[PDB]
């Protein structure tokens, strides 16, 4: 099955998922000089005050912090969006070293990691129905650079020892994702896809300009996770990022001058 290696990594995904070579694939390089300021774009509304995390899961490619999405409690609206998108999970992509790990790039710069907060459009009723629609998901992407620790990440870091291998989960209640947000909500936006199989072209991407800082110790703990299951030959969970894909017939718009 698909993964991140030589024999099953991104360059192979098109065989099982031909949409990998589609017209609106993600991630992309964000050419900052090309991206046009769009005065019609609205401020992002991130309303996470009632977010209810439930659990954290090692799914064999990343770890997902999952939320209760049975009610309107953690929602993304405004920005480029029409209507209301509810938070289902967040996860990260990261590298083996600090010089790679992000999926989006900025003028070809790779960050150490990238956080994806995944939200589905309430007008389709559930996540599985939303991913079948071109406006089904809104993903908020946030870059990570290595420097000062992010205090609000440490609770995530300190549970990873308990979900080292694929298929392990742990109770993970009361985590506040507001602690992962940078100060500015300036963003770029474009139409794209999930960055993991099935690579469905259902996402409005909202990529924040301002990275968050995490410490080297925090990222090092991400890199102790395993792609393999318990007891299997150890292969560290690193370099779980898809590279930038062709922009094709898309415009990236900036919320900021
Ligand atoms: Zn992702």
């Amino acid at each position: 099955h698909w993964g991140y290696g030589k024999h099953n990594g991104p360059e192979h995904w098109h065989k099982d998922f031909p949409i990998a070579k589609g017209e609106r694939q993600s991630p992309v390089d964000i050419d900052t000089h090309t991206a046009k300021y769009d005065p019609s774009l609205k401020p992002l509304s991130v309303s996470y005050d009632q977010a209810t995390s439930l659990r954290i899961l090692n799914n064999g490619h990343a770890f997902n912090v999952e939320f209760d999405d049975s009610q309107d409690k953690a929602v993304l609206k405004g920005g480029p969006l029409d209507g209301t998108y509810r938070l289902i999970q967040f996860h990260f992509h990261w590298g083996s070293l600090d010089g790679q790990g992000s999926e989006h790039t900025v003028d070809k710069k790779k960050y150490a990691a990238e956080l994806h907060l995944v939200h589905w459009n309430t007008k389709y009723g559930d996540f599985g129905k939303a991913v079948q629609q071109p406006d089904g998901l809104a993903v908020l992407g946030i870059f990570l650079k290595v420097g000062s620790a992010k205090p609000g990440l440490q609770k995530v870091v300190d549970v990873l020892d308990s979900i080292k291998t694929k298929g392990k989960s742990a109770d993970f209640t009361n985590f506040d994702p507001r602690g992962l947000l940078p100060e500015s909500l300036d963003y770029w936006t474009y139409p794209g896809s999930l960055t993991t199989p099935p690579l469905l072209e259902c996402v409005t991407w909202i990529v924040l300009k301002e990275p968050i800082s995490v410490s080297s110790e925090q990222v090092l703990k991400f890199r102790k996770l395993n792609f393999n299951g318990e007891g299997e030959p150890e292969e560290l969970m690193v370099d779980n990022w898809r590279p930038a894909q062709p922009l094709k017939n898309r415009q990236i718009k900036a919320s900021f001058k």
